[PDB]
Parts: structure tokens; C-alpha cells; sequence
């Protein structure tokens, strides 16, 4: 809460924002064809 609207927090079609629970970095997963990116994916 108390952020912005930009459309990096609405993914593209079969990518999901998520974090690392490894050491807590924020990334991109494609479930479609199991990927993943930091960089803004594009469906």
C-alpha cells in the first residue's frame, strides 16, 4: 500500500511478480513456459 499505479504491478498475461525467499528480491515468472525475469516481461 501507499505506492504507485505503474503497469510493472500488472503483469503480462502467464508471468507473475513474486520474490525470492532465498534473500528477498522481487523477479518476474513466466508459469506458461516456467521462466523468469527481473526486467518488465511483455504478453
Amino acid at each position: 500500500g501507499l505506492e504507485h499505479m505503474a503497469d510493472e504491478e500488472k503483469l503480462p498475461p502467464g508471468w507473475e511478480k513474486r520474490m525470492e525467499r532465498s534473500s528477498g528480491r522481487v523477479y518476474y515468472f513466466n508459469h506458461i513456459t516456467n521462466a523468469s525475469q527481473w526486467e518488465r516481461p511483455s504478453g
